[PDB]
């Protein structure tokens, strides 16, 4: 029965993703329960700061979650070591910049600087990224010790998200080497259609690929020269950041 | 049924713990069987609020960032502060503004003016010079050392009025004064004939995300009105900032 | 106790009457004794909602202007429309914006984006090019003849995108199309990779005070999605405009 | 008893001048009456559009009053005949512009174009103006047939609003003539301290002073040359507008 816990986290997950607000009455009707017991969950969520109650007694998300996110981001020294180089990359390219943290066979958005114009990409901090269909991703898969690598191609599926999503490990391997060659990667609409990217890795103590920095924007912009320009500023900050990581 | 308590309580410990913790350690610390703690832990890991490392110890999960940013992105200080603003207008009768910080500029996110107050040209979604205003200067006074140093290194301090501070060094002094004063005053620095008293609104990290202020005809702003005015501002400003997690 | 009815009813007649009226005429028309009508009239004149001319005939009072402007000045279309906006987002899952007209520019007064929608750089209190957007073009389509002629005579139609209309004559055509179409569509005219469908919000005088729109990745905007999308917009737009007295 | 009418107009006057909103409960407590009878007034006010009821059942002013004001303003042809010249005067001076309608021994603000900066003046449409302590006012009192004039000085008090508010009819008369001379007036902080103005009249069919147009701003700006400049653009539009009034 103790999995009441589940119910709690379902109600909360709902208020966070809910556009606007919600009344005690509405949550009850939502999760088959009396207004009385809804108050059981809502009063604790409110007291803990996960939710804010309006003068009209309707509910809105609180600040707690915001504080929690910062605490977790606060655990990645790289974030503070890079943030400004990212803001600079955005001011010198005008393009959105991403920084993905390497976590196993997945990546996580740990920082993002929006560009001058909105781009048809759905990314946000905390979100996860496929290390194969993305530039900063392959850029990372192009330096993981061969051993670890070999296993990735062995485990991770390659469900093609777009007609350009590489689904063959022999091509992906060669692809990765090309990246080792140039020293960066390119996402020719392999992750999201309409969007292309350029990425470079970030090494740590023992030169392991612990991060990925990339420039993202609409396909139109990424020309041969543009690419050369982006990967240029990218590698420049990469090297500087990597240094801080004791490399 | 208030296990909801231990749940968020265990979640709070993990998020605020720099290192990690094992299920048994959570059990010992929060006084419960290893089987019950595995329950809180099985669900928190389930919803992604927690991550279990190879060595089995737990650390906070990525979902907290996902939720954090998603919430911050749609948080509305205006919907939260408005009534306080209206209130500020009931105890002073002078128009009131709320300014949001947008880098090195401020945005007017709300304004409560009374029938008796001065009609102002300022309107929602209008830029605010951070250096020539009380709310803006209040925001500057608390900005992080490095950022303020930067502000002064890039922003042009135009002479819009005879009183406008135009010397970065003279301004930094003003801020250090405001910083210690607790509030700022616009002595016809933004506009001629108009004065303002402004305080900052802090977020949970203590960052000056915005400022509230009172604007009126210069004359009305006497040493005693200002002290009177400011006090009202902070009072309502603490409430707002507290609701932001401060 | 519903004499409150005849009162505003008599007030309504006077305000909407181009000429004047005497107490006896109000009595005859609204079926009452000359003494009772003098009562409604004594109070309306009292509160200044009515003025008695030298020839004794009555005409509307200056207070109606005083109240009118005081109310207009603080009317908040955003507080009025917001929930509708949230609603627009529940039936389309695509971010939604509300744009206020500020002369020849538009101001973003609100935006409801969903977890599934495209993260947009646009934010409250940000300028909107009226010629390169769906909400903005919707506002143009209904602007008063003389004003639009003027708009085209002073505004620079920059080529921000390959699709942006830059020919005043070509634009006026688009508007006449939108005017008759009932809504507007931003075919990657504002930004590349993004499309929008937008309708106007009218005030009581039929003036396009603002516009609501749906924004999403260009691809998603198919002939059927657009028709689907627009319909939702007007539905919610009529409600808003109706609450503005339209 | 029928003066329930009074109560109605007191409640309404209150919601209009009330910052924020009000609940049925609050109005009742405000005007000593049961929530039940408050609904009597609030339901009609709502049905007539004078008030708007929120989802939270709290009340906010409606659009009706806005519509009513326009209808009354709609009765002064001069308004539409001048409005643009006013917008032009503001764009060519950067100063706030006013247009007061002559109504007996008082004036009424019938149009106003705000300037680039907020000025310490409290003016709004519909408001009334003393025809003696204001520029557009004296500018009008400088052309009213002497007969009518003589009576004004005879009736209207001159309660000095500021150390510069003329309280002597002999000085006011001479003052007025100076105005007839120059062809315009000047408010050296005679109406409001901190504020100075420059005004010119607007004549009708039989050349009667039916209106007043003026430029308003902080005292600092009104220099000998500035004044000359303002009264220049002022008289220019005046003449043009007056023409339309069949003059
Ligand atoms: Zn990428
Ligand atoms: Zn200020
Ligand atoms: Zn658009
Ligand atoms: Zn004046």
């Amino acid at each position: 029965h103790m999995n009441t816990l589940k119910k709690a986290f379902e109600i909360l997950d709902f208020i966070v993703k809910n556009p606007g607000d919600v009344s005690v009455s509405e949550i009850a009707e939502k999760f088959n329960m009396s207004v009385s017991n809804a108050y059981k969950y809502m009063v604790v969520l409110e007291e803990k700061g996960f939710v804010l109650r309006k003068k009209d007694k309707r509910y809105v998300p609180g600040y707690k979650l915001i504080e929690y996110g910062s605490f977790v981001l606060r655990r990645f020294n790289i974030r503070d070591i890079a943030h400004d180089h990212l803001v600079d990359i955005m001011k010198r390219t005008g393009e959105t910049v991403h920084l993905i943290l390497k976590d196993g066979f997945e990546g996580v958005y740990i920082d993002k600087v929006e560009g001058e114009q909105s781009i048809p990409m759905v990314s946000r901090l905390g979100m996860k990224v496929d290390l194969y269909s993305t530039a900063s991703g392959k850029s990372i898969l192009a330096f993981v010790p061969e051993k670890e690598l070999k296993e990735y191609l062995k485990i991770v599926e390659l469900k093609p998200k777009t007609p350009n999503t590489i689904t063959n490990p022999r091509v992906l391997k060669r692809e990765l080497e090309k990246i080792r060659k140039r020293g960066y990667a390119v996402d020719n609409e392999e992750n999201e259609i309409g969007i292309m990217c350029v990425g470079v890795p970030i090494f740590d103590h023992n030169g392991y690929p612990v991060a990925g920095v990339s420039i993202s924007g609409v396909a139109r912009k990424f020309t041969e020269e543009k690419i050369e320009e982006y990967s240029d500023v990218l590698k420049e900050k990469a090297e500087e950041i990597s240094r801080k990581l004791g490399y």
